[PDB]
């Protein structure tokens, strides 16, 4: 698995989402380069209008570009799973609000690294803080434990994300995450561990379609 990320590699992002009933696309192109934990990638709604933040969906649009360093990578799960990848499940809980559930598929297409997704939205209110687009269009650094799931060969993992309200006070999405290889391994099971993120959004100013640039930075910080 290893060998497939030691170069720069193309990746493909495929979302379909149906939030209370809105529904939607997003497709996303760019490149990961998991030597430096690197991954800068485009996303257009292609539906229109994206009807919840951008933010909260920055989750949810590839772990297998993380940086694992040389102790670590015994632990890396997400390559060890390559080409034939893993599948990556979520529920985000989003504090006083709707919850997303989603279910993706992360693997080779060829040269291309693809994760195609698909998320359905329950329970939002209308004009609350996520169909209403009261969010701040950026993203906080944070760190995530990663844990092993033995008797789904496979990792898990509880974490929060703090989303920035217009009004200066916080929206919560607790997320819950399980992953597992597609076609059953073999796969390398980790220790628990902690993978450090930093994500910067930003906009093209020339494009004219409802969009988000993300850069990310992912590196696997230890076993504490």
């Amino acid at each position: 698995g290893e060998e497939l990320f030691t170069g720069v590699v193309p990746i493909l992002v495929e979302l379909d989402g149906d939030v209370n009933g809105h529904k939607f696309s997003v497709s996303g192109e760019g490149e990961g380069d998991a030597t430096y934990g690197k991954l800068t990638l485009k996303f257009i709604c292609t539906t229109g209008k994206l009807p919840v933040p951008w933010p909260t969906l920055v989750t949810t649009l590839v772990l297998c570009f993380s940086r694992y360093p040389d102790h670590m990578k015994q632990h890396d799960f997400f390559k060890s799973a390559m080409p034939e990848g893993y599948v990556q499940e979520r529920t985000i809980f989003f504090k006083d609000d709707g919850n997303y559930k989603t279910r993706a598929e992360v693997k080779f297409e060829g040269d291309t690294l693809v994760n195609r997704i698909e998320l359905k939205g329950i329970d939002f209110k209308e004009d609350g803080n996520i169909l209403g687009h009261k969010l701040e269009y950026n993203y906080n650094s944070h760190n995530v434990y990663i844990m092993a799931d033995k008797q789904k060969n496979g990792i898990k993992s509880n974490f929060k994300i703090r989303h920035n309200i217009e009004d200066g006070s916080v929206q919560l999405a607790d997320h819950y995450q399980q992953n597992t290889p597609i076609g059953d391994g073999p796969v390398l099971l980790p220790d628990n561990h902690y993978l450090s993120t930093q994500s910067k959004l930003s906009k093209d100013p020339n494009e004219k379609r409802d969009h988000m640039v993300l850069l990310e930075f992912v590196t696997a910080a230890g076993i504490t």
